């Protein structure tokens, strides 16, 4: 698979991150990341793919060495964590036809995992509109736990 890059983009608490929401297969609430050009390095990547969906440009910020990255189904996602960014900064995306909506969450509320159906007695998990950013919840979490305090 080809692999994506992008960012976790934090306020200046620490205690919130900003998500997007795309449309059809990508209509739930999702980090901003893309996949990578031909030849392209990847911090050139995230940056491109972050401008592209928030608007906002994380180049001057971007720290080689502090990032989450995932393999989920022989596909790898890295994300560069940039904290400090002001929670009223103006977002806008370059194209409306792939971003519907851009919103600030708290990161204690939002989910790191999705729920069963053991109340019906069946096997699966049940829908939830978080479902692309709840992979590097647990992980960004124990991140910054290292890192902050
Ligand atoms: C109404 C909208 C915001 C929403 O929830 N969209 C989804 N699309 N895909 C979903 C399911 C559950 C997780 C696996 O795929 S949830």
């Amino acid at each position: 698979g080809v692999p994506t890059y992008g960012a976790i983009i934090l306020d200046e608490t620490l205690e919130n991150v900003l998500l997007v929401q795309g449309y059809l297969a990508k209509s739930g609430w999702g980090f901003p990341k893309g996949k990578v050009n031909k030849e392209e390095a990847p911090h050139d990547c995230a940056a491109r793919e972050v401008f592209e969906e928030t608007g906002f440009d994380i180049k001057d910020y971007i720290c080689k060495d502090d990032y989450i990255e995932l393999r989920i189904n022989d596909q790898l996602a890295r994300l560069y964590i940039i904290p400090g960014i002001p929670k009223d900064t103006k977002f806008n995306p370059k194209t409306r036809r792939e971003i519907r909506n851009i919103e600030w969450f708290s990161i204690e509320k939002l989910p790191c995992h999705r729920n069963d159906m053991t109340p019906k007695s069946k096997l699966g998990l049940a829908p939830n509109k978080f479902f692309m950013a709840i992979p590097f919840i647990r992980p960004l979490r124990d991140w910054l736990s290292r890192r902050f305090g």
